[PDB]
């Protein structure tokens, strides 16, 4: 029995548990008609995710193959983005990979908790008045500067790359503005390459050119490729780790009070957040290359799979009775995966958790009786199937 993906993520949670109760291999309804199969539980989830028949190639695509998918399909830039490390496998992932995963170690990144921190502070000293938008005013913007900075995009086109990502994320683009979308997306990303080659700098989008010279030799689309992937994959999420970790404290007024007493430290906040509640409820998109069993049903050749880490954060299977609570103490015996698991782990891990880890605390240290200005129940997610992404976070900054 197919579950169709709610376009507008009317009941995210009553449809996380339906996608776990469908497990371990679930049949969906992508947005716009498409059946995908997906992985809604934790231990065959990291199984699928280093099984060698499950590979980014869309080639491998039947509906792709058969000309099925229609190129202005609001989730063609997920499905089918330019040749980077996320499209491909095995001996040309390692050389796209390589250089990005090693400038973000947790040891490299360490080198911008500077710039997050006055970034941070900055963004603090502008809030006004007794109830703002805390997503707007704060979640939002600091991601966005640190990955600009990060890639070295210019800072005067984030209002517009922040447009454009609105419109590549929604289910509701119409098909014109679909493709219009991804097209200035790629002349931004385009000029911005074009920039550094002319004088190269310590950013990432510098480093790759210079290593496309000296190793790697990526291709020009494919730097331009890796840039887009590194700024739509680095904000999007980061800004709901923080948007979900204030929501989670502030309907769980003890884990509040355990963090903000100092009885447990706000590592825990996030990486509960992480697996309670991740930024990214789906990962579009692998293909099976032969039959794979999984569970007592099989995936069959040419079908495409995606990853539920949304669902499967709350496997009871990997976390134990209470894994459908929000609970910063917690023991378990697994890790959450919710940045993947195996060659294609999240490389932004060590990034986001320095950016959660410094905005967090800053907050309620200079508003320690920030809470939600509305019941949580009013929150609204925006129409976005892949990214747990609220409308506004409205809070009294006490
Ligand atoms: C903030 C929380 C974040 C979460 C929850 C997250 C989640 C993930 C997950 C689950 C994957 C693997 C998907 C799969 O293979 O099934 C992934 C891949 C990736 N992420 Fe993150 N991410 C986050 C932040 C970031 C940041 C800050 C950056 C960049 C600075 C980033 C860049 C990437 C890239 C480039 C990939 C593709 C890796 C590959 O396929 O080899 N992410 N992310």
């Amino acid at each position: 029995t197919r579950i169709a993906l709610d376009p507008f993520v009317s009941d995210l949670e009553a449809e996380s548990a339906a996608l776990r109760a469908a497990g371990p291999l679930a049949a969906v309804e992508l947005p716009g008609g498409v059946p995908v199969w997906a992985v809604t539980h934790h231990a065959e989830a990291k199984k699928l995710l280093t099984d060698p028949r499950l590979v980014k190639d869309i080639n491998v695509w039947g509906a792709w193959q058969r000309g099925e998918i229609a190129p202005d399909w609001p989730l063609i830039g997920l499905a089918n983005p330019g040749r980077s490390m996320l499209t491909v496998d095995g001996a040309d992932h390692r050389r796209m990979r390589t250089l990005v995963a090693q400038a973000l170690t947790p040891r490299r990144v360490e080198q911008m908790r500077e710039r997050i921190t006055k970034l941070t502070e900055e963004l603090l000293d502008r809030l006004t008045g007794e109830v703002v938008d805390l997503k707007a005013d704060f979640a939002y913007p600091l991601p966005m500067y640190v990955v600009a900075d990060l890639m070295g995009i210019d800072e005067a086109r984030l209002p517009r790359l922040g447009e454009l990502f609105e419109k590549f994320f929604s289910t509701q683009t119409p098909p014109a503005e679909v493709i219009a979308t991804l097209t200035e997306l790629a002349g931004i990303m385009a000029e911005t390459v074009a920039a550094k080659r002319a004088a190269p700098g310590d950013d990432l989008t510098s480093a790759l050119i210079l290593a496309s010279e000296d190793g790697d030799h990526l291709t020009d689309a494919e730097i331009v490729s890796t840039l887009q992937l590194m700024v739509a994959a680095g904000h999007e999420t980061t800004i709901s780790l923080i948007v979900n970790a204030v929501v989670n404290l502030s309907t769980h007024p003890e884990q509040r009070a355990l963090v903000l007493s100092g009885e447990a430290d706000w590592s825990s906040v996030v990486e509960e957040t992480l697996r309670y509640s991740t930024p990214t409820s789906h990962v579009l998109i692998r293909f099976a290359t032969e039959d794979v069993p999984v569970g007592d049903k099989v995936l069959p050749a040419g079908d495409a799979l995606i990853v539920s880490y949304g669902a499967l954060g709350r496997d009871e299977a990997a976390h134990g009775p209470t894994a459908g609570e929000f609970d910063i103490t917690r023991s378990t015996e697994n890790r959450h995966i919710s940045f993947g698991h195996g060659p294609h782990v999240c490389p932004g891990a060590a990034l986001s958790r320095l950016e959660a880890g410094v905005a967090l605390p800053a907050l309620y240290a200079r508003f320690p009786k920030l809470d939600l200005a509305v019941p949580a129940a009013e929150l609204r997610n925006k129409p976005v199937v892949t990214q747990n992404d609220l409308f506004e976070l409205p809070v009294r900054l006490g």
